[PDB]
């Protein structure tokens, strides 16, 4: 009766253990192994945020919770989740191969990044579908974006409202909300990539839903290829906006990220906090979705909507 489907949950990835950081970094660097000092600097960043070990566990918990919740809220499909990561084991291809081995013939995929981009989501979905094509007898339908799912917007609206209500009056009336996602090369716009437009729309939805009077859109975690990356960077944006108007509180909503990973714990909670401490402003960064029920329900709704169910 009740049919079985694979649930392919994809993400950029974080190593599960320190010994895999070098191979992760090499993958991200397109085969160029980091020099030893560069490797140690990355290791030191994971140490600085309390250790790498908790990070991969969040993605595990998200996939686990999403399977369980999807299987409780409807009876037509029994999902089995498989995690496929872009840059470290289990790779996207490994997950699809495991689905196929397990007898899955039909799967739905979702990327744990709400905005579509040609560099991330589209590439992950193509990798998944190419592996399925090689194995045969398995097809995948893929979610491309979900930033506009109302339950996801409401997660962030509610967290942002909570944070502003937490503030003393003078911060409330002199605060700036910075909404961000992972930078990519500006060149994606020459392929018509809507990624920046979707980040701006997330910011608009969240700011207006939360009743925030002043907000700005920034990017974080850019790379180092010489051609321009989407900007401004959140560190620069923070200072710039302070230099204009003297905000005494900054609230960071790294809406492009779904978990407490290095880009949030280091690039927001360390690098942006350095800047807010320097200028005398308070720092706030509301809880990331992680594996909390409200967020899992938002993702389950995304998946069921994709299937028309
Ligand atoms: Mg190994
Ligand atoms: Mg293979
Ligand atoms: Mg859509
Ligand atoms: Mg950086």
């Amino acid at each position: 009766s009740r049919k079985k489907m694979g649930l392919l949950v994809m993400a950029y990835g974080t190593p599960y253990k320190e010994e895999d950081i070098e191979r992760y970094y090499t993958h991200i660097r397109r085969g160029r192994k980091p020099e030893p000092e560069m490797l140690q600097d990355l290791k030191d960043r994971y140490e600085a945020i309390g250790g790498i070990s908790p990070l991969a566990q969040i993605t595990e918990q998200q996939a686990h919770n999403l399977e369980q919740h999807l299987n409780e809220i409807q009876d037509e499909i029994t999902f089995k989740a498989y995690i496929g990561l872009a840059h470290i084991e289990p790779f996207i291809e490994d997950a699809v191969a495991e689905m196929h081995k397990d007898g899955i013939t039909e799967a739905v995929s979702i990327v744990l990044a709400p905005h579509f981009s040609t560099f991330s989501v589209q590439s992950y979905n193509k990798r998944a579908k190419e592996e399925a094509e090689k194995l045969g007898g398995l097809t995948i339908t893929s979610v491309e974006s979900w930033y506009d799912e109302p339950k996801f917007v409401t997660y962030w609206v509610d967290r942002v409202k909570e944070t502003y209500a937490s503030m003393p009056e003078d911060e409330r009336e002199n605060a700036m909300l910075i909404v961000s996602a992972h930078s990519l090369p500006e060149k994606i716009k020459e392929f018509g990539d809507p990624y920046p437009d979707q980040l701006h729309e997330s910011a608009k939805l969240i700011a207006e839903g939360a009743g925030v009077s002043e907000y700005a859109v920034g990017w974080q975690s850019e790379g180092n290829t010489p051609d321009p990356w989407l900007g401004p960077d959140v560190q620069d944006l923070t200072r710039d906006l302070f230099e204009q108007k003297g905000y005494q509180a900054f609230v960071y909503v790294p809406v492009g990220f779904v978990a407490d990973h290095l880009e949030v714990l280091y690039d927001n909670d360390y690098e942006c906090k350095v800047v807010t401490d320097d200028i005398g402003a308070s720092y706030y960064r509301p809880e990331m979705p992680n594996a909390k029920p409200e967020f899992i329900d938002a993702l389950a709704t995304v998946v069921l909507k994709k299937l028309g169910r």
